[PDB]
């Protein structure tokens, strides 16, 4: 049928703090986003033979366990137990890729995020934003910030999210060539947890930092040199768990002349932030 | 009124439906309380001053999650200006309970720490609210809050309210501390188990999805469970250590309790559906 096209912005963690761990593991944070108007480009065609299927799988990541499925599946399914989903409600999935597998980009989560609301738009389920906010926070930890589309301060377990202005300043993301997964970091016995939990005015006026990056920097070579490369030039700090790092530029002509200093083996990119999600159109 | 039940829970079933990019597990999972747990001495103050009278075996008193449940609801109240200056307690636990055992008694003491201590201050936060915060505290926070036997969807915050019959327990603890994140970092766990309807949960057989991970990897469970099943349906709660035995009467449950070899250190409980908290 039509093909449809549909943003899938990058986020950044502009500051990270830990504050505490569950028992079952789970850490709760205090975490700034901002979007970046740069990412991935789905392209969604419905069907009516009832058929999923990704046109595009992404190397390293079968496609049952692709994101992109796993959230058309969970619509699939509140929706048919609600009595909201048509018979036959189908999709084609293509999706070209840009943004890294565990670069902390929050990639997975945005396409999820946009499969979620593109397909809720599609085959008119008249789920609210509540309803995908809630089912987002089933298949990743940042998919309700996609979803609800605004700048936020994350809490709680990732689904108290209150609106925030920050500068749309310009960055320069690089990966330092390293792909880490949280897990690998979320596990480490030397990472902060005791992080003091803090109101959102308190956390504005804090020097912004990432938890995390201490860790990173340590086990890996890479995200040590990147950072200690851009930190020659501007404030810049990992985003989520790694291994991307960024730099923060008040103008796109100073962010690519710094990025044109990269070594060629740091890949990076040039975007502006933005406080509205290109998928809230 | 100063002293507060802190009761234990079992999970009946236990479904791991999806895993996170960051290691979280989702989970479909039924919830009844025992007749049986700690008691919390909670005695107000109007100094602002905080304190842990009894330690926890193992815990430093700023992890302990009595502690945390206090200084969260101290926080969250201050913020919406809705804590009376002077605010402070002194707490006291009588801990009846294992720890790393499956029954959530961590999960149960901070969320009769947050009811309590919202009622004596007079904060008037909502059990929405207190149930909201304690999922920042411990996956099982909210359900103890709520009070009522349910089952539990989304990542724990979901929650639909259920009648499963109450039945009498033989509760074991073989002895072996299981901490959760030891089972959830398994890679032969299950974490695709499809999710269904509570009509659908409530009418099939009910399964532990953590038991036969449990099993193997630990000789103790493995060896609680097989006595158990000789008497009466048996299975893992939580991740672990603890299992429980399904009886219809207290005596028989009993009469089992009294074959068990010393190391098993087991008790018998009743189900309520109804948190002696509420
Ligand atoms: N369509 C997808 N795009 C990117 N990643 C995917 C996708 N589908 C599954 N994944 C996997 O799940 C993760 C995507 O979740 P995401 O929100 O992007 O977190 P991240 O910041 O990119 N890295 P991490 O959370 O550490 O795994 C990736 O690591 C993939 O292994
Ligand atoms: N007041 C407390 N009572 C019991 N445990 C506590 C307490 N405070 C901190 N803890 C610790 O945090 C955990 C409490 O979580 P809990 O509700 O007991 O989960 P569980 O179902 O029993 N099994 P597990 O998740 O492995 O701990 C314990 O393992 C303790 O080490």
């Amino acid at each position: 049928h039509m093909m449809t096209r549909w943003p899938s912005p990058a986020k950044l963690n502009l500051f990270l703090y830990i504050t505490g761990q569950r028992a079952d593991g789970y850490h709760t944070l205090q975490t700034l986003f901002q979007f970046l108007d740069y990412g991935d480009t789905l392209t969604i065609e419905p069907r009516t033979d009832g058929q999923l299927r990704l046109l595009t799988p992404v190397a390293g990541v079968p496609d049952e366990e692709n994101l992109i499925v796993r959230a058309a599946r969970l619509l699939m399914h509140a929706a048919s137990e609600s009595d909201r989903l048509p018979a036959g409600s189908g999709a084609d999935i293509s999706i070209d890729k840009r943004l890294p597998m565990g670069g902390g980009l929050g990639g997975g989560s945005s396409n999820a995020a946009t499969v979620l609301v593109a397909l809720n738009h599609l085959w008119g389920c008249g789920l609210s934003e509540d309803e995908l906010a809630t089912l987002g926070l089933q298949l990743g930890a940042d998919v309700p910030v996609f979803v609800r589309g605004h700048a936020a301060f994350a809490e709680g377990v990732g689904e108290i999210l209150t609106p925030v202005e920050p500068e749309e300043k310009w960055y320069l993301v690089a990966h330092p060539g390293v792909s880490i997964p949280t897990p690998i970091i979320f596990r480490d016995p030397e990472l902060p947890r005791n992080t003091p939990r803090r109101s959102i005015n308190t956390l504005l006026n804090c020097e912004f930092s990432n938890d995390c990056e201490l860790i990173a920097r340590k086990r890996f070579r890479e995200v040590d040199a990147a950072l200690s490369w851009l930190l020659e030039y501007a404030p810049s700090r990992l985003t989520g768990t790694g291994a991307c790092v960024f730099a923060e530029f008040n103008t796109e002509s100073a962010a690519r002349q710094v990025l044109d200093t990269a070594p060629a083996w740091l890949n990076g990119f040039v975007a502006r932030g933005v406080n509205l999600s290109p998928l809230k159109q």
